[PDB]
């Protein structure tokens, strides 16, 4: 079933704050901003958790991309390997989520890797979800592309057993 980090960490509160401080040239911009919007709101579904965008100082989650060294001490690996990382809940580096620009980001293809799933599955961890032992779950420690993505059963109970159901 599901799992979180050691010491259980999670927000101590609702309202979550993110900023994309950098992009992929693979994808639009615009594009970019809906794929972090649309794996925000995968979770937002089935909680009491509201992702709110700002563009400009420390937000909560601090989105970017980077390549080998990106100055957090977490080296990425150039192509495959390492394709993003997310922290657990906390202040700081906690629940920042960055994704290695030498991997090809896509979307609606099983080329390359989906922004999407990849940061459904980053904003897991920086809900303090760790990985899950059901093949099918959202926080499998693999990728796997699917064209029509629902959230498991075993990622909905682990994120309403830190932050309760969607009370909508
Ligand atoms: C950069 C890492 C080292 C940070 C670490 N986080 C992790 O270790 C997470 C959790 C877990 N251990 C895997 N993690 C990774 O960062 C590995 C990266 C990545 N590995 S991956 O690239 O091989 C990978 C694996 C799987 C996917 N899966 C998908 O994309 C995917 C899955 C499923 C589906 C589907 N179809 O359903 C679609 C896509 C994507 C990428 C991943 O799992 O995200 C972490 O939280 N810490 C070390 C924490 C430790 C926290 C603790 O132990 O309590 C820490 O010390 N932080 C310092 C400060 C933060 C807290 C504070 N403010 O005081
Ligand atoms: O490259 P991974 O995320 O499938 O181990
Ligand atoms: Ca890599
Ligand atoms: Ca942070
Ligand atoms: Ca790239
Ligand atoms: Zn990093
Ligand atoms: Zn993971």
């Amino acid at each position: 079933m599901y799992n979180f980090f050691p010491r259980k960490p999670k927000w101590d509160k609702n309202q979550i704050t993110y900023r994309i401080i950098g992009y992929t040239p693979d994808l639009a911009p615009e594009t970019v901003d809906d794929a972090f919007a649309r794996a925000f709101q995968v979770w937002s579904d089935v909680t009491p958790l509201r992702f709110s965008r700002i563009y400009d100082g420390e937000a909560d989650i601090m989105i970017n991309f980077g390549r080998w060294e990106h100055g957090d001490g977490y080296p990425f690996d150039g192509k495959d390997g390492l394709l993003a990382h997310a922290f657990a809940p906390g202040t700081g580096v906690g629940g920042d989520s960055h994704f290695d620009d030498d991997e090809l980001w896509t979307l609606g293809k099983g080329v390359g890797y989906s922004l999407f799933l990849v940061a459904a599955h980053a904003f897991g961890h920086a809900m303090g979800l760790e990985h899950s032992q059901d093949p099918g779950a959202l926080m499998a420690p693999i990728y796997t592309y699917t064209k029509n993505f629902r959230l498991s059963q075993d990622d909905i109970k682990g994120i309403q057993e830190l932050y309760g159901a969607s009370p909508d």
